[PDB]
């Protein structure tokens, strides 16, 4: 209902955690479980690599049709870009239904 | 100067012409050239086929670009299109250059 | 203008960045990009090179051809090397025309 492709079998969850390094432990045992832990965090780099099948279009309208476009005039800053600030944003939603075809 | 491509060798002219078909003749000769003819006219199809050959964009610029497109709100007619006379119109030129390219 | 030879397709730009480390995140999620990073620099070396082709003199000219030529009397220091602080430096511009040809 929000929108998109439904499948029974989707992309599976991917699950990442950084194990655990205990910190000194005591030297005569204790059967508890440990909750010194050294302190940690990991950084890395993800890709993902996606093919989409395309249905080109058919029509046989005469005139032009409605597309996608970007602002003709001027403007302060460029919509989809980033700020004097380093911060970029994405200014409207946009869709999918330009083109059109028959029923 | 008013556009388009410029060739040594363009597309020839052709020429067609109806061929002169006499009234009839004196029947003593006379040497002047006949000045008397059948009245005529033709009509036919013609057909024009034409191979474009197309450079495809490659662009990596983030944001949309410009489009042409057909208006999105209401109207008393469509665009390109005819009248309820039966009036074909083209309402505005259209150019050729949308998308960008960096110098 | 400025000199050089120009080319369709130059020599390509080559660019290069430290990829970014964060620095150890919040302990619970927040959506908000990353601003906490170690700091970091590289350093390295790099080489380049570049075959020149030549075009040799054909000169029937008799008498001398002007040359460039390194000073002939006593100074205070070596034209392009470095000081007594260690600085390089160049003293004049040098061109690339000494020898001559016929119109």
């Amino acid at each position: 209902l929000m929108g998109g492709f439904g499948l029974k079998h989707p992309p599976p969850q991917i699950l990442i955690k950084n194990t655990p390094v205990p910190a000194d432990p005591p030297t005569t045992f204790n059967q508890s479980k440990l909750n010194s832990f050294i302190t940690q965090y990991s950084t890395g780099q993800v890709s993902v690599e996606i093919e989409w099948e395309l249905q080109k279009e058919n029509s046989k309208r005469w005139n032009p049709e409605i597309q996608y476009t970007s602002n003709y005039y001027k403007s302060t800053s460029v919509d989809f870009a980033v700020n004097t600030e380093g911060v970029y944003s994405e200014p409207r939603p946009i869709g999918t239904r330009y083109l059109t075809r028959n029923l």
